[PDB]
């Protein structure tokens, strides 16, 4: 019944959908072609960590020719503007649409936006702000506030993401994971991204970030069991395979 | 709850892994493989020498079994022949894994004589059932009672995924796995690399079915299963680290 707006079409959330990550930070149309072949539903491109335009736009234009929905991971409006101008289908804002300029672009271009949580919009100081009295309550309050605001300003739809690994201690990431159902209960499609994250390395005992697929799949299946229908992942094939089994069983 | 392993007990407060060591073509590198699986977190080693082919050729199992037992890790012997089990049990085996479901009174007697737990797996092959779940449950229960009444200290039930079962049958059992767990005995399952996983995940090569296998096993864990028969021990160890911390 639930769907995700992608600028010119609606994507069914009757089954879990995957946002395959394409990181352009220090042609990738080929990596994009592979991810689609592997089952990615949306391609998430980001040159975040202008020089951002130089790295992102050229690739964005090439990948868009595949006809698959493209999400742009950027916090700078000047980038979003140009990304949507070329045809981006989804705006992924790690700073949670704090910037009105971002809200405006979304509503103007008629594109949904992902509101992710960060205690503070500054990546360099977020870890100094992981001191929530009640992390689940506070994240829900922030998400719901950014959502109502964005929706009233003309944003077609908003996807909520608790932002795992952003200004959060393991204790906080765990609490949010275990009570993820409470975020889904807010009524908006929920997106999570635990691929490669420190939380996974900590719980699975894997120090190398590129070797965390089994723990990430496990965390993601748990999230799916909690009602999440959108996953931001690196190993697209691993999740398509796992979901092929999980969705046939849990349902 | 706990699982009796001949001279020690294993708590099932967390999922336990039975690492598979296949000693069939369809030597010494095997011990190295066992040590690796132990290093990766395997709680028990399941050694088998007959695809599921002749009793005399115990040269397959015994030599390896003796060497592996020197690692101190509990060993499960996957054999359906009393002669093999007997020799395996006298050497120190800790668990009797019988795919023919303890139908042979001789294996029941031996298990009881050596005071060793036995795995009762279901296997009819002809994949036709009026009601596979009801039928598999009735078989597992009946055999478990036959075994306990004979002195077997404990019995582990296993629905035998893939054994004389089509996809529909394996799916039904998985979806109602809680009903098998509800029989009061520890439950073991093994879907690693099996056809069911290939069918659901769309993976042609059995050797590349780890992701689908882990997903199936986590579902089983959610249903109450605390014993898994796997090939990729590390993958399961990592996935369970996350899963058990969250669930
Ligand atoms: N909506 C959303 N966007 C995100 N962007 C970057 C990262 C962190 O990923 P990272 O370690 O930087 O690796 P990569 O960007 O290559 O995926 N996580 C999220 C997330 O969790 N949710
Ligand atoms: N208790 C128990 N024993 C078993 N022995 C062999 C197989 C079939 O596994 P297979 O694909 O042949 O691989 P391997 O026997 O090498 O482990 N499955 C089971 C099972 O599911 N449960």
């Amino acid at each position: 019944v639930r769907t995700l707006w992608l600028r010119d079409r609606a994507l069914d959330l009757d089954r879990v959908r995957l946002l395959g990550v394409l990181n352009l930070t220090p042609r990738a149309l080929e990596r994009a072609r592979e991810m689609v072949a592997e089952g990615a539903d949306i391609l998430d491109l980001g040159a975040e960590s202008e020089e951002e335009k130089r790295r992102l736009l050229p690739v964005l234009e090439a990948v868009l020719s595949l006809g698959v929905p493209v999400s742009v991971d950027t916090r700078k409006p000047e980038v979003a503007e140009e990304a949507l101008k070329l045809g981006a289908h989804l705006l992924n804002d790690v700073t949670g649409l704090r910037d009105e300029r971002m809200v405006a672009l979304a509503a103007r271009h008629g594109v949904a936006a992902v509101v992710m949580h960060m205690p503070v919009p500054d990546p360099a100081t977020m870890m100094a702000h992981a001191r929530y009295r009640d992390v689940v309550a506070e994240v829900k309050a922030f998400l719901e506030a950014q959502a109502r605001r964005a929706l009233s300003a003309g944003v077609p739809q908003v996807v909520l993401d608790p932002g795992f690994g952003f200004g959060k201690l393991l204790e906080h990431n765990l609490a949010l994971l275990r009570r993820l159902d409470e975020i889904v209960a807010l009524g908006h499609p929920v997106l999570v991204g635990l691929s490669r994250k420190r939380t996974i390395g900590e719980l699975s005992g894997v120090e190398d970030p590129a070797q965390r697929v089994h723990g990430s799949v496990a965390a993601h299946l748990f999230a799916v069991m909690k009602g999440v229908r959108l996953l931001r992942v690196h190993d697209v094939r691993a999740h398509r395979e796992a979901l092929g089994v999980w969705e046939a069983l849990y349902g």
